[PDB]
RNA sequence: GUAAUUCCAGCUCUGCGAGUUUGCUCCCAUAUUGUUGCAGUUAAAACGCCCGUAGUCUGAAUUGGCCAGCAAUGGUCGUACGU
């Protein structure tokens, strides 16, 4: 894109903390109400972004007319597929399950999660059902659809988000 | 054990039939040897108790979701970019 990359470098002027931060990539989504932007960060840089963060995110969200959900590059295969490098034994962090669950605790950062579950249907198909802490939002109440779109892009999963 | 529906005989009747009883061994009947598949409060059957090695046994977790299904499969979401 370089909508967010141009937007970040101008607001990064004058700040010691945001001085060395970088963005790899971004994926826009269809959110019914507005759109949402999902901004990937090089892993070691997550807690550098995420230490303060809430200074600049209102300024970035207001300018682009969209919500911003910051995410780590969490990547993870047991069987070689080619075009990828795979550890034989592998590691828990490396595996997909850790990746998909680490992704949530980025996406909805500031509230954190009380409950999580699945609902398996009579047909067979499955619906994840995350529950946000009932204390942080307040704010979380406003952006629920945005996450359901955004999380369905990254992991492929039909979720909902509730109190 | 002097009235024998079981003895000893006759008569009638029954079975199987060029076959038919009688011994011993052996399988089934028998979940009465139990992998399938027994039983152990009182019928036979839970060590007097604890440690404990050989032995048998050993919680969850690791590449999927979504659509066309009648399956084989084939697309999309994820790009994780080694030889």
């Amino acid at each position: 894109s370089e909508t967010v990359t141009a937007a970040f470098n101008e607001i990064a002027a004058g700040k010691p903390e945001l001085k060395d931060l970088k963005i790899e990539s971004v994926k826009e989504v269809k959110s019914e109400g507005a759109t949402v932007l999902v901004i990937t960060v090089p892993y070691k840089q997550i807690k550098a972004f995420q230490s303060a963060q809430a200074t600049f995110l209102p300024d970035l969200e207001k300018k682009l007319n969209a919500q911003i959900c910051i995410i780590g590059k969490h990547r993870a295969p047991k069987t070689p597929e080619h075009g990828r490098r795979f550890k034989a034994i592998r590691n828990y962090g490396r595996t997909l399950r850790s990746v998909n669950d680490a992704i949530l605790d980025d996406l909805v950062f500031p509230t954190a999660i009380v409950g999580k579950r699945v609902h398996y249907d009579v047909n067979g198909k499955q619906v994840t059902r995350v529950i946000l802490d009932k204390h942080d939002a307040t704010r979380v109440e406003e952006r629920l659809s945005g996450f359901a779109a955004a999380y369905n892009r990254l992991t492929g999963i039909v979720s909902v988000f509730e109190v």
